[PDB]
């Protein structure tokens, strides 16, 4: 249903960004809703006991990826 994108160019916020979320080159996260072409709403998937976080990211560094 959703689309899990992967960071293949790294994403480290330089300074203090509001409504932003940190990401590591090689992470997976499906998109929730598409607001503006600049940045879409996404929420990482929780695993084991890690809480799920939601933050806006730039799709200019996210590539289409499908899960098994």
């Amino acid at each position: 249903i959703f689309d899990i994108y992967v960071v293949t160019a790294d994403y480290l916020p330089l300074g203090a960004e509001q409504d932003a979320i940190t990401l590591r080159e090689g992470q997976y996260v499906e998109v929730l809703d598409a607001a503006h072409p600049l940045r879409w709403l996404v929420r990482t998937k929780p695993t084991k006991s890690s809480p799920s976080r939601q933050g806006w990211v730039s799709p200019a560094y996210l590539d289409r990826r499908l899960k098994l």
